[PDB]
């Protein structure tokens, strides 16, 4: 399969500050940050666990696992993730 979805979050922190999360500065509207689906800020071209494929495809030990945003709120507990919006890529198909 292939690690090209990942999703586009915007939130706002009652502790800490964007940066504390890999997040980006996106004042007034809060912070934004692109993850994968364990609920971390994406660090490579795609979403897997390793390198992928050409295409985002075939990675190295599949694709970064969890439940997305639901798991980025979790993980960053400490923080008090205030969601607002998510928006999920690929958008359209």
């Amino acid at each position: 399969e292939c690690c090209t979805s990942r999703e586009l979050v915007e939130f706002k922190m009652d502790r800490g500050d964007c940066e504390a999360v890999r997040a980006i500065e996106n004042y007034p509207n809060g912070c934004e940050v692109t993850i994968c689906a364990d609920g971390v800020a994406q660090l490579g071209a795609y979403c897997g666990q390793g390198p992928c494929n050409i295409f985002g495809c075939n990675c190295d030990g599949g694709c970064l696992s969890g439940d997305w945003s639901q798991e980025f709120v979790r993980r960053n507990q400490q923080y008090g993730i205030q969601i607002i919006k998510v928006t999920r890529l690929p958008f359209w198909r």
